[PDB]
């Protein structure tokens, strides 16, 4: 039943994945290294997250944590045999310490693991050794990393890793050195867990087994619309040699009729980032780049030398848009009178006209809320310097079309 | 043929260059530092520089082999070619729209020519008219994408630290920058395929372009055989401990060396080859900002421990420490970039040809001449272009063949 | 009691403090580049937080001066309000074709509201439809171009750099940046015809709006009256030899001092007061990199010496010569950046053992109350986005002795 | 005894140029960027190809100018010297410890190193033993800060940008960066006091060492009198309309010109950086900048307050340039078919004949091609300044062409 078959349709099964460790361990010094804005005031994104996570909850629409999903996951000796023995290398860890972290690790509670398979492992989270204590010669006197197994602050933007689309999903080869030790676990949710080990869906692109180069796919970027149209959101973080190959996928299982490429300006963001649906008939948009947004439309036909065409699209993404959903105009609130500045996009649908936004995109808010939409309010004061919306936090795995 | 580096000092009697070419003909004001590198240089002018600098090596006796010769001289064995082309060429380089085109162009390309194209890219631009290309160009001109097929490799011209050769074997290095590691592939593919090595007898200690390495980065820069079974790596910015760490126990194993001496790097911005460099039994040069910040590790091997290695960590300072290492009462230094300098000068990252004869630039003139007076004759070339690569005798150098001290 | 600062830890009896206001209105993620800010924040939000701040410490006592408000009032005396637009508005700053027409609106102007601008700034569109300000609404559109006619001060929130109280007297700060230059004209104004202060004595002992100061710079988060006479200005950064010199060569002269230590920091690119704070008689948080790093240096007057003074280098750590300089023993030192990282420095003063910081620093506060300190906190998640604490957003002009 | 400069193709008579000096020297990997400098550069070597520049004009029949020399020649009247001194040293960039001694040392210098050490900055280490400059090494070291009492000016080499010459009138520029401000004065002075100088005729449309100009900054290289009373100005990041206006009322009520179009620049060069002159009718863009500026009509006006007018065009630039110079259309080469050069900044030694880099061998064809006589110089040095012949280059006399 598993599936994501629009944007706007009813939302019943999101993944999302609170702030914890991972982000415990960030530091001014280790923020960029990290890939993460601001270092946040971790207690209370906590407590503002499974905030924002009850608002929908208490609206009927299950939520899986992460956190949960892995510590459940891992309660089965083969799983975690597998997210291990992919985990800790020669190359990861280092020849040093691979029997030592490994055993560790295999030796705590069921939650204290999941923590640190996402958060991380510093040396000092080690009982006394030769190595661990090399470590912190290192991170001491010339201020190395000492990190065993690196934090994933960004695991906290479920949106990205991975794309329900329609029914079935894709293992993004992500953009960044570090989020990319983000897809494994989440495959072996998917992979073990008994909520999707049983589940019926197909795996559309992706394989945190594989090395991928070039191809890179980031959830942002992926949205199943309806009526068979995937938007795909290239240039910045999802690449051609990653798209035209799920591209491909899509269209050789019936899963998708046309792909409609969104070229993004270059001269760092994602499709959501400036673009996101709150009604059937009605976007935000972040202004100057989707003004700049070229489009092209994929399409199987057995006469392409790889079962594909491409026609570079007549008219501005908007319209073209506006079309392959069966409308002829679309609502637009654009963001980026005015009280003062806020990006309102990355807002995320619980359905049809029901939105989550931030407590302080208060101008954008009532246009929203002017547009006849509903207005869900969670607080930005942490989540927000997080560069994140309610859109990038979420991952849907069951959303309603919309006829 | 028996291929080895002995040491820093040596009689040098084999080297690998690269010059620069079609890959730096690509560079931009705004695409050079996702190129990785520093600044538009004058190409045609680079070039006379680099073959003045390979020349003054030639005409003292030394091999000097061209990679682009190499290479190219590779490229005619349809094996190699077709073992490059198989994993340079893929969907996920260059894309479902290309690849059949693309390898298709190449191979109908005469040798000599494939090896720019393989060393210096390939845009949109050069392949023939197609629906495929022309995508690129729209997407280039329109989006302001790259049209950038294969990659173009402004570094290679860097062949020191792409690959190392520590005694009896060379080291696959697994770059740093995801920019770089597609260069690995094309040096292996002359190692494996090019007569002169095919046939050679030596050790590969450490890498293969076919596996992925993830956080085990080994630049070549980093590494140094100073002889007497002792091997420099440094660890900072580009060399990891991971691959340190490996490249160590496989040295060990087969008593290719003895002692490992891990240089520690505060914070992770340029090869240890770059504040620190030979130039005879027991000179250095030394940027001493840097230097003095090095933390020294004993790296030696053990029958005592699972991993057969044991680390220690050493009170004296760097330059004492590889003082010891050489036998030596200590060493002398000539520090580069406060007293009678007339103006700033980096004097580092020279090569030795050989003891007491060395290679660096023109411009260094307050350096080069401490050189002198510690005793060193300095050969010099123009650093207008090559140097404004961040990067001189050394960098630019990839030894086979150097004879040890003694 | 005259006004007067006489030590760092002592008793707080009269502060001065700005909210974030227009000035933060109109950051938006393109601009707060060069305005000297590290992000866009919920303005209606840092308002409440800034006035939590002001009422925890008003309902202990502290008579707290708000700067829009002081400048209010000030205002409203005609020729005060003349002095400022002399200087502000000018055919330099604002231009030829707009020096009238943004004058004239701008005394058109409520006071509440024409000082709503003066901190916040005026692009122009506040401005009456006009010929003269359109090419500006046009220069901004077509070419991209900073329209505001006056530059909004979003730094204004941190009172505690525009202007310092040294004992009886105060400095009025030849700023670093051009963000932030404007700033001590209004500052300057108040002190000036300001009721309050217009009357009362105090001296001026460096400092003048009007002078073009040159390489000389002085941000008060770098001087601390650490009472006894002593004087500890951090120097090398946004606090340049140029200006200390002077400083402490008036203060010699006025004898507000007996000795300055130049807390000469290392060049990088942080004021003194965000590396090392008071919290207490014997007492300091410590940003234990920077500070370790700091060299001492001694300055004196000389009756017999040419400038006035002389100037020697101290043997001891900084923190040592502090110490000995308080005639204290040895300073308990608290430092800050086990759970998560933190940073809690830049702590304000509100009596000996009684400071106001961040609730986010649960760490650091925590080992404070263990130091025997009583933690007063207020919220980080806006205001501390701002690059900020208890020092910067506070001006002490009256505290006691210690 | 007249000067002025009334197109920018013409017959050029009298430049100046200043050649790379001590400044260059001072030039450290970790100081380049607060000097504003772009590369350490090989100082004897760019010495040697900017003197091969200087020659190959001077052999063209052009009279060329070193700010050297000219400076030389001045600081031996005593008056210019001390004008200078009186405003380069002071407690406020010197320092009150130093000024003394400091100033006492150049004095006694000879000139052809005095006025060296001015274009070239003084550190504590050039000065004579004593207690004052030792405890500025000690800072340097211990601290990392600068120990140059005065500062090295190594954009001098740039002499486009300090000083104008716009028909028979200059600009003394109050300049964008603090880091350069400092050379004005210098310029400033020799046209003051060299015999070349204080004795021509000439006006002195903007500028003054003097005053302080707040916003208003304009440099040279956004500035190109092209003819008949038509002068470009580029309005953008480094020239400012808080000038840009003054310039020009101060160009018409002096009869001086009947037109400034400012061109207006997007965010973020000088107008003379991406657009060029080399011929009646020829010039040199930058597509990418060219294609995409916003210029403006300013015209004089008898029925307005301020006395101008701004027209906004909607013709691109390169058109609005057309029309004013009574031309059909313009003549354009594009840079910026082996590699990429910007092949721009050139210099007009007469009309159609020009001084380019070497390096640039592709534009450099375009230009022949085009009917361009080009003369090259080097570029392995001068060439990591940033700036071509234009930029090193002050049109001190030029015959017009119309």
């Amino acid at each position: 039943k598993l599936g994501v078959h629009s944007e706007a349709g009813k939302l019943r099964k999101v993944m999302v994945c609170s702030p914890g460790l991972a982000h415990q361990r960030l530091t001014p010094s280790n923020c960029d290294e990290l890939l993460f804005d601001d270092v946040i005031w971790v207690n209370q994104a906590k407590r503002d997250h499974f905030d924002f996570v009850t608002k929908m909850r208490e609206r009927g629409i299950d939520v899986l944590e992460m956190h949960n999903l892995l510590t459940e996951t891992i309660q089965n000796p083969e799983a975690l045999k597998w997210i291990l023995d992919r985990k800790i290398t020669a190359d990861s860890v280092g020849l040093g310490l691979t029997s030592e972290l490994r055993s560790w690790l295999e030796s705590l509670e069921p939650r204290k693991l999941a923590e640190y398979l996402i958060g991380g492992v510093a040396a000092d989270d080690l009982p006394a050794s030769e190595g661990a204590n090399i470590l912190k010669m290192y991170r001491e006197y010339l201020g190395h990393s000492s990190f065993l197994l690196p934090p994933l602050p960004n695991t906290q933007f479920t949106r990205d890793t991975t794309c329900w689309i329609y029914g079935g999903v894709t293992l993004n080869p992500m953009y960044w050195p570090a989020r990319r030790q983000e897809t494994l676990l989440t495959t072996a949710i998917y992979k073990f867990h008994p909520e999707f080990a049983n589940a019926e869906f197909e795996i559309w692109y992706g394989d945190p087994d594989k090395d991928h180069g070039s191809s890179t796919l980031e959830g942002g970027d992926v949205m199943p619309i309806g009526n068979g149209v995937v938007l795909i959101g290239m240039g910045e973080r999802s690449s051609r040699q990653a798209i035209g190959q799920v591209a491909q996928s899509l269209f050789a299982k019936g899963a998708a009729e046309r792909v409609i490429v969104a070229g993004l300006p270059k001269s760092a963001m994602h499709l959501a980032t400036v673009f996101s649906f709150c009604d059937r008939d009605l976007v935000t948009v972040f202004p100057e780049v989707v003004k700049e947004i070229v489009p092209f439309s994929l399409r199987p036909d057995p006469s392409s030398p790889y079962g594909m065409n491409i026609r570079r699209e007549e008219k501005t993404f908007l319209e073209v848009v506006a079309e392959s959903l069966g409308l002829k105009k679309l609502r637009v609130v654009e963001t980026g009178e005015r009280e003062q500045w806020d990006d309102g996009n990355n807002v995320v649908c619980l359905e049809p006209g029901v939105v989550v936004g931030y407590d302080r995109n208060t101008y954008t808010n009532t246009l929203l809320r002017k547009a006849g939409v509903e207005v869900i309010t969670i607080s930005a004061s942490e989540l927000g310097r997080g560069r994140g919306g309610g859109h990038c936090m979420t991952c849907p795995i069951v959303r309603d079309p919309i006829d």
